[PDB]
């Protein structure tokens, strides 16, 4: 095994390849590495031969190359791992570090724990867009920068526009993570596509943001993709798209437990048209403002009002207006789904602490048409402002399917628990969020709780009038999709 | 024999010191208008400084006959009564020499008496326009911006570099690069930018570091931080635009005090004109009514303030807003701001809706109510700033003629921007209540803004009621300190 391919590969029948040379690196890579990073290199050095193979189709070497990939895909699944093999191997011959990750949960599954979320992983692989196979900007970049990059693009002519526009904008203080080149007549940005797409309501970002996507689809037109996956598929920094990987896979992971894991049967026991609470007709009954919000708070961590993004301003508008009222029951938090807190938070904390508002907060705020006075209440009653939602959450667009919604859902609520569970002791909330998250949602495997039934919450909805009125949730959506249905699922016995 | 210079010394070795009279006297020939002037001052200056340097040389007659030849050039005639006094500030910054010369030509032929006199004195007894070599090396051209100062941090470097990038996260102080190797800072901003950024904790702490970084560079001489800076680390270019605006207050002052018609304004506006107008106010009680009478057939109006606690300025324009805007009021003049850095900032804000990190910290600095602006933007409303760095307060020792500065720079500020706007829309100015009425000068008198515009003094009180302030009378008096003093006056 060890000492086998190395004195065959002495004797010089031809010119060692290059990439042929690596495969032997690569495989004395798999035995001195130890733990999972040994399984990432196995999956490597598949890689490595399948592509020999291929370009390589008639050779000496063959031969030996398919005994070692018989032998290092034997050597990995074994047993009760044979069930999840075609399709972690499917995967890992093109992303061998998101294949390592799915090897992983499927050695810990095998052994009794989180059933089928192998399944719901490698569905998820090839399903969603975001993880697809993509390489990025794989060159020599800056080391000397102040800032995290994100993506390298190279403007080509384009460049003339956009430089104004960025010195336009980092005149104001907008895009400051940014540094261009004109040797190579490229850009460094410390800001991902949605951030930017969340600062477009400045004409200075706007106008920016507009030349680097134009700059993108022009360096590929041939391919289908959109302005957003060309900067990520060619783009992109390799750090960048290491931990985009790993993030979208930990709201899936996250999603999964979220689905087992929570007490639905007791959040119907208190909430329900039959529930003890009977929250119903005690919030109708007593009148007044003041007195509603007290009976929503009473033995409770807050309380969540919803939003239709149609036309419905209710929730922002009462938080904003009865935000006196509100902190007369003890709430020194307001949540909101309208800001990213990748980038809005920190920026938001600064405001609240020192008064000065940003002009990257301030242009976020024009962009998700929140009003400036919101804030200024708040920082003067000496409240909080968190953001329950991240670029994690970016709904993906699932070709022929409705699959694309499940993700957003489960993932933005992940962030929104997140952040409201971990909150200090004693310290309630108002968070105002889509009407789709606070109550039950279609799954992939089981179904996503809403934000509600995480908290312990009822999903409220206020009326012009200031009323609040206690939303059923629908029982209807606690299923599974039609197109998932009985189809071939990776399931253990153990 | 003024080119015979030119092959003297050439037909010892001649040295640099010399060489660079020989170079400069080259120039003063080639070289014409104002800079021929500055260059010719410039000659006496390298003339005086190798006399001073090498006392004991056969070259010091050659140029002391050159000396002779340039000053009796440049002050011929009438133009001798000027002599004594701009050749002293010659010999230490020719420059401004230069400037005082060109306005004192012209006086001799009758424009503007006294003027010399007063810019002369001002000269030197104006602390920032003492001698200030700034920062003599390299300045990088690839920045991207003006840069006004090129600050040495020692010790500093340090911590200032802490809250430098603090402040650009946050989108503060995007004008400055630093450069590690030689432990500077290229600033981009001003010193009194820097104090009307303070609001910002980020800003503040910089410009705390900034200071220290100063004083410890020149701890021997009792100059502020903010001198040293000038005198040991502001930028050539700066500099000269820095000395160049002071000057053109003092000549703008002087036109405000001699030009201005306050018998015209006395008599309508404080005589019969004040029982007059203060029975329109009393009678007509509605906040619609008083406003419609304040702007009747006139630019516009001007509240007093005092910066103690009174704050009814601000408060009535921002409450009373869409009041305003019925009898004719788009533009909302304000002293608090300064229009250097501020305006540019406004005028986007009111544009494009985002509001700049920078204005947003000045706004917190000055005290100033948010909401201001948002109901302006909303209203369709402008908001402009009256005053400027221009205006710099400057502390001279053993009088108040540093008062009477600030009073009338300001002012000049004020008056060129609310004058300059569109044919029709009036205007609602808040400034502090000394600068509405006159104050105290040194050639004349510094009249206020309210003469200037032929607008009256007026004061909002907390039940919404325009109170006309009386014009101080007996602040129309030049200072007793420079009264009666060698006064530089030309022939006729
Ligand atoms: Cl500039």
């Amino acid at each position: 095994n060890a000492q086998e391919l190395k004195e065959r590969a002495k004797v010089f029948a031809k010119p060692i390849g290059a990439s042929y040379q690596g495969i032997l690196d690569q495989l004395d890579l798999v035995h001195q590495a130890k733990g999972r990073d040994q399984i990432a290199a196995s999956f490597e050095l598949n890689k490595k031969i399948n592509d020999y193979i291929a370009e390589h189709p008639t050779s000496g070497r063959n031969q030996a190359l398919t005994q070692l990939k018989e032998q290092v895909t034997s050597a990995l699944f074994i047993g009760k791992m044979q069930v999840a093999q075609a399709g972690i191997d499917a995967i890992a011959q093109t992303r061998p570090e998101l294949a390592a990750r799915i090897f992983m949960v499927a050695i810990e599954e095998a052994n009794g724990k989180h059933v089928g979320l192998t399944d719901m992983m490698v569905r998820w692989a090839n399903e969603d867009p975001y993880l697809a196979p993509k390489h990025g900007y794989k060159g020599e970049t800056p080391s000397d920068l102040g800032f995290d990059a994100k993506y390298h693009v190279d403007l080509g002519e384009h460049y003339a526009d956009f430089k104004q526009w960025l010195e336009t904008s980092q005149s104001n203080g907008l895009l400051s993570k940014a540094t261009l080149d004109e040797s190579t007549k490229t850009v460094h940005l410390g800001y991902s596509y949605q951030e930017l797409q969340d600062l477009t309501g400045a004409e200075s970002v706007q106008m920016a943001f507009y030349f680097l996507k134009e700059a993108a689809k022009k360096a590929d037109p041939i391919s289908g993709d959109s302005a957003e996956m060309i900067l990520l598929k060619k783009f992109a920094d390799q750090s960048y798209l290491s931990q985009l990987d790993s993030d979208r896979m930990d709201q899936i992971e996250g999603i999964y437990r979220s689905s087992h894991e929570t007490d639905i049967d007791a959040w119907d026991r208190r909430y329900s048209g039959t529930g003890y609470d009977e929250l119903t007709n005690k919030l109708a009954s007593a009148t007044g403002v003041d007195e509603q919000l007290a009976v929503l708070l009473d033995d409770r961590k807050g309380l969540l009002i919803g939003e239709v993004h149609g036309s419905d301003v209710n929730g922002l508008r009462f938080v904003n207006e009865q935000m006196d009222a509100l902190k007369k029951q003890g709430v020194t938090v307001i949540g909101l789904e309208h800001l990213r807190s990748d980038l809005a938070q920190p920026l938001i904390d600064r405001y609240l602490a020192t008064g000065v508002m940003s002009s990257e907060l301030s242009a976020m705020l024009k962009t998700k048409h929140l009003d400036v006075t919101l804030f200024e209440n708040a920082r003067a009653n000496g409240m909080r402002i968190v953001a329950l939602d991240a670029n994690s959450s970016a709904r993906p667009n699932v070709q022929g399917t409705e699959h694309g919604l499940m993700y957003r859902a489960g993932a933005a609520n992940n962030i929104a628990v997140e952040v409201l569970q971990n909150l200090p002791d004693g310290e309630k909330f108002v968070a105002i969020y889509g009407k789709a998250h606070l109550q039950s949602h279609k799954g992939i495997e089981g179904f996503v709780p809403g934000i509600t039934h995480r908290l312990d919450l009822p999903a409220l909805k206020v009326s012009d009038s200031n009323q609040f009125t206690v939303e059923q949730d629908d029982v209807s959506l606690r299923v599974v999709y039609d197109d998932v249905a009985n189809k071939p699922k990776i399931t253990f016995k153990g």
